């Protein structure tokens, strides 16, 4: 099963940048969004909600085919409160009707990355619609209940070793979870990037406690959260090493979860040999908007 990337009809670098901007001039627009986070990291997750949905065995699932629109997915336990995400992108979907929705979706993520003042993320045009039955079932993103050999296995269907794992964990620096979302609560309300969530695992004093939803995380008395699956990553010898790496250097982090988010974001897509280079968007800070 092929994916070939096609071009939107005579785009280039500036009509996706136009869309980026669109993006993040809203991002700065609709601040209230879930009590002044903004709608940063929802959009992150949902471009990694998108994509994860891959499996390297057959090339079903990703980003390519844009098949979250399709009810069977966005209806997915595990997608719940990525409407939210969708919502946002629906009026920049408006406005430029041409983007498909995959590069709509891991645009946003990317956007919201440098936007919320990450590394740039570069980004390659060129997902196509696919229809309804493309859509792949639910169930093929992770639990948050489960430990560290369970997400090595896991990320194996999506090609990821450990480095690149533990590097895109680091997106939990970002916003929080929702109880009536996912049966987990908290984590503050950050919506800077950062190589804060490596800190915290190392340097906080987490309590495995039981919430409301009767069910377990990690949680410190500075009012920080953890996810089972997040806590395996210093449980694990593999993972604690690479976590105590990106704790001691912000730009190394920056750098591999750069190349591990579009390797997420790319994951299924064959790309020509004569297809454009990749795109690196300026913020609206670097253009003065
Ligand atoms: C073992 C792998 C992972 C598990 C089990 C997991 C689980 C979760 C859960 C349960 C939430 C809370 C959702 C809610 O209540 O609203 C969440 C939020 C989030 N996840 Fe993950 N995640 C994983 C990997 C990732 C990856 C790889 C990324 C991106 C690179 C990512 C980005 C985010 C973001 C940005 C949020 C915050 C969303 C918000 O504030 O609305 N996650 N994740
Ligand atoms: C501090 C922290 C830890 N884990 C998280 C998992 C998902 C989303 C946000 C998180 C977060 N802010």
């Amino acid at each position: 099963l092929v994916h070939v990337a096609s071009v939107e009809k005579g785009r280039s670098y500036e009509d996706f940048q136009k869309v980026y901007n669109a993006i993040a001039l809203k991002l700065r627009e609709d601040d209230e969004y879930d009590n002044y986070i903004g709608y940063g990291p929802v959009l992150v997750r949902l471009a990694w909600h998108i994509s994860g949905t891959w499996d390297k065995h057959d090339n079903t699932g990703g980003s390519y085919g844009g098949t979250y629109r399709f009810k069977k997915e966005f209806n997915d336990p595990s997608n719940a409160g990525l409407q939210n995400g969708f919502k946002f992108l629906e009026p920049i979907h408006k406005e430029f009707p041409w983007i498909s929705s995959g590069d709509l979706f891991s645009l946003g993520g990317v956007t919201a990355v440098q936007e919320m003042q990450g590394p740039k993320i570069p980004w390659r045009c060129g997902r196509v619609d696919t229809p309804e039955d493309t859509t792949p079932d639910n169930g093929r993103l992770p639990d948050a209940d489960k430990d560290a050999g369970y997400v090595r296995t896991f990320f194996q269907r999506l090609n990821m070793n450990d480095r690149e794992v533990v590097a895109l964990m680091g997106a939990h620096a970002l916003g929080k979870t929702h109880l009536k979302n996912s049966g987990y609560e908290g984590g503050g309300a950050n919506n800077v990037f950062t190589n804060e969530f490596y800190l915290n695992l190392l340097n906080e004093d987490w309590k495995l406690e039981k919430n409301d939803a009767n069910n377990e995380q990690w949680d410190s008395k500075s009012g920080y959260m953890m996810l089972p699956t997040d806590y395996s990553l210093i449980q694990d010898p593999k993972y604690l090493s690479i976590v105590k790496e990106y704790a001691n250097d912000q730009d190394k982090f920056f750098k591999d979860f750069s190349k591990a988010f579009e390797k997420l974001l790319e994951n299924g897509i064959t790309f020509p040999k004569d297809a454009p280079s990749p795109f690196i968007f300026k913020t609206l800070e670097e253009q003065g908007l």
